């Protein structure tokens, strides 16, 4: 439907601050205050750095299109000198620095729900066809952490390279497919793994595709699970169809969900805890009114 | 014409993304009456690929009317053909299996395996000939009661070389005799608890080695009588492969012993379905008439 | 008589290797040297699992005595502490365990022979109205491909799936029972050494024969070849065919081997031909026999 | 036979290397220097931990009465404070090392037999009425590529951490040993050679272990496993010890497998490795294996 994109002025809205930058754009924090109405409200917008706007629009109109819970929902548009996303805010916002912020406080429990959800949004992009071409954990975006969401996709399309990121055929050949998306999506479970550190730090760019070549991949992280790791090891492997594909990550990241604190060795994990069924209910409310898959613990 | 219903676009909706499959994507759906403000939860098959061919395809499959074989309530006709047909919640007998896998009963088994019989009997009698069977193409509509699916959507349309019989392999035949060859590894799907035939190896190879004669192996629950039954169905000759209605009588004399049959590990601590367990679920689960389930005599 | 059994100092023979353990006693593949002869010769020993001597001699003298193609023969005895039994070795040994590692590469003519060899040794021990009480595929042993021999035949003095309802229920012992013993074993031929009641506790045994349900029929057996295994269980002994009758629809039924057995490419693979099994029976078959039949 | 174990002075052999540590001992490859001889000849040292001299000695007599092609046997031994003990050294050292330096080139046909060869050390066991107790590919020494023979059985008991992801749950709960315990260690055996010497139950802990073993978890396929061997193994894993299978019925399934090894197992390039060519198994034999073996099982 041209339903899902709406196409707002200039005037509608204006940005009170910076909450971040993307090589693709600036993002704000915005107010959109409604015609005939006296209230303002909160959104989150990006403007584009650089920029057949027609063509885009196409683009916009998919965008907003989506329908999952774990993937974002592109609300408006704004024509201008130039081009200005509006979509719904997020506090938290994304992953990448949620984990490292909260390297000493996090626990088994979230993590693989985090990457059971990825999955599950992942999932939605493949029978809906649509290639992200850039899953990090920085593009990912959390509601709230309990549910987190997958976002910024199909923005290459709309329109600097991140070779540690990309798969090797990817790499090699500008190649990008679902399956590409996993060795992705194995990224960015390491990164969650990790607590947030950057991969292939320190090593030239360049030098990336003969690495993986070689055969050197990324070291499993001392928290995971060999369990755990071989699975991220599946996504990072030459040939695209042989990786996994994105259903079967969802089920057995579930499994281990059901039993998390075996999968996933973290330093007094035991004592650092879940919400409580009255905690994710009071957030829900608050933010999350949108009905989303409950979470599995499965133990508790 | 009575039996199947021409859908508008308009008409429903894919709500939740279900499966996927080598024929299809499969998707949960609701459905929206005129008039009306409830939503049907329904079953949408979208098809990966002449608008008149289906129709004569696609009325048969409406046509269907037995317990044991799925009916096609509704074709939508667009760039993508969408079937439609009720949902089913806990979906493939090949996940049920598998998900209850480390605890089922020798009684269920065999009644599946009973089950399927009918359902494939039935296509038999009515001239359809299912090409491809499988275990993750039988889907229960509840526990006591497994559903046989996508018949006849093979011929109309990746290939299970697995699955298939030398004979439809060789010179792509098929014929319900085929199909008998494909139910011993339905058969053998369940009683390995959704394992694969020949898993792994490549499909080029297969041809050869069935001539080989290395046949898929016996499962541990297994019984000897039980995997006969199964080498039976294998049999290169087409016409030695015995029919199903023979096929619904052994699996029935076996039902009434199951233990005898098929051996299990604490199956007398796993519970046959109650009476009052089985009613509880026909009242809202399952209103359609069936034959009685087989209990040890 | 004092001929046929031959009874040896410990010193005569030293056993060399295990081969087998049986249910009765171990087995052993052991050698045995003549006086003051530098040769050792090899032959298979058991030791018995553990009475009166004297009266286990008497009972070896019979097992000394029978002298057939298709029953083995006991030539030696030791006594001791404990009972050694002598015989000549066979590297083939278990008929059960040859069908099991065969069932790929093994031919229709093959097996039917097997069922009538089994028939006339059973059908000897019947004439010498000597009772197997045990008659399994286990103890029948290939001398050759083209020959077996039953064996462990008596050993009274010393098993319910092979064991009759009547021998099961009351401990009765008669030939007809043995009849019944002979079916499981053809059964386990044509299973291809399929285990009966695999899986089934012993205890369900009985009552299953009580209820008739019985060995399931083996996909390469015809139903002609089945239903001999079905007539020989029987609730009475005395319906179950007899030996001489067993040898005579077997050996009719050799005669035209693929009839009666359906077996996959069965064409291919053959029995060897006269000039193949003239040198096996040269090597090792020099024993007075018949030969085996040809469709 | 008191002839077959030889008592060593400490004067005659010296350990010149330590080649690896065992749950039992230290095994040093050392050096024996006959009297009056002027060359020195390599023998496998392994030293125990630290029950009478006398009683040792007699569990010490049976080890070195074993003569099978497929399990070892024991040349000598020292008495002392410490025990030493002696026995053929072969550079190939252990066959679960092994499997790990070829995973990359490994034949289908080579690992179907060493199943054959472990079996039918193990049946020897049986028949001679020796239980292992501790059977792994550790365990298992490689005489020769084609020639894998079974070592370290009978150690465990003169001992008093078990190796429990090897052990049958009859001996993790109620410290119970038989050979069915031994089929399920044999089970394990094939694991390991199957999945290239990947550990068991890894980076699970011992003591979940044997509730998850109740769960009914079992090692996972291979995945150049096929699933007809996959069953073998299931089957050995089996709570019931009786119902698990008995070697002999071990030896002669695997025997079969062998024959169309390719069927039976997928590895990538079985096609480009395959079995060594008579001339070049005569080589080895003369060279390092003079001793007679069964005959290889050969797929033509
Ligand atoms: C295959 C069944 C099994 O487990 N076996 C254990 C040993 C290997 C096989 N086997 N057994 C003998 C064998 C059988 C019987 C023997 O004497 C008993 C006996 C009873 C009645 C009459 C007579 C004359 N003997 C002996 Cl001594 C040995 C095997 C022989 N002899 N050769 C190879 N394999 C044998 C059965
Ligand atoms: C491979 C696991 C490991 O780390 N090892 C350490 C050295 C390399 C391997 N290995 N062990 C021996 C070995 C084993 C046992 C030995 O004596 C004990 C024993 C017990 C039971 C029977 C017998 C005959 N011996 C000795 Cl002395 C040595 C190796 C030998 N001998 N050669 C190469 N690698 C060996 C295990
Ligand atoms: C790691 C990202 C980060 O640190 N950020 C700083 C805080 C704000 C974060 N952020 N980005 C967006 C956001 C994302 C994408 C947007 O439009 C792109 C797009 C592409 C495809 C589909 C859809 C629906 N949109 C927009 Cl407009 C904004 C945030 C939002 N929206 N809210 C809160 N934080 C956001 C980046
Ligand atoms: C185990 C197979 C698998 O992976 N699936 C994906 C998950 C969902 C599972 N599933 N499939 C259907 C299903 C099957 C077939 C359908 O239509 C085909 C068809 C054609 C003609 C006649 C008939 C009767 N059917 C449809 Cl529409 C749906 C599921 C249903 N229906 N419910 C739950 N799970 C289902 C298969």
């Amino acid at each position: 439907n041209q339903a899902l994109l709406r196409i707002l002025k200039e005037t509608e809205f204006k940005k009170i601050k910076v909450l971040g930058s993307g090589a693709f754009g600036t993002v704000y924090k915005g107010l959109w205050i409604p015609e005939g109405e006296k209230v303002k409200i909160p959104v989150a917008i990006k403007e584009l750095r650089e920029a057949a706007n027609k063509e885009i629009l196409d683009e916009a109109y998919v965008m907003a299109s989506v329908d999952n819970p774990h993937v974002c929902r592109l609300l408006g548009i704004c024509l201008t000198s130039t081009v200005q996303l509006i979509m719904q805010l997020m506090p938290f916002g994304c992953l990448l620095d949620y984990v490292r912020e909260h390297k000493d406080n996090i626990g088994s429990q979230y993590l693989l729900n985090w990457c059971v959800q990825i999955a599950k949004g992942m999932n939605y992009l493949e029978d809906r066809r649509l290639v992200h071409r850039d899953l990090a954990a920085r593009n990912v975006l959390v509601k709230t952490p309990q549910h987190v969401k997958i976002t910024d996709f199909g923005l290459a399309k709309l329109l600097k390279v991140p070779i540690k990121w990309m798969a090797l055929e990817s790499i090699l050949h500008r190649i990008y497919t679902h399956q590409s998306d996993v060795w992705s999506y194995g990224v960015t479970v390491w990164e969650l793994m990790t607590f947030g550190s950057k991969p292939y730090d320190g090593i030239p760019a360049s030098e990336i595709s003969s690495i993986l070549e070689k055969g050197e991949r990324l070291p499993q992280p001392p928290i995971c699970t060999i369990d755990v790791y071989m699975i991220m090891v599946k996504c990072w492997m030459i040939d695209a169809d042989s990786r996994p594909k994105f259903r079967e990550l969802i089920i057995e990241f579930s499994k281990m969900a059901r039993d998390p604190q075996r999968y996933l060795v973290i330093q007094g994990d035991e004592r650092m805890h879940l919400p409580s069924p009255t905690d994710s209910n009071f957030y829900r409310a608050l933010m999350d009114e949108e009905d989303m898959d409950d979470v599995v613990a499965d133990e508790y």
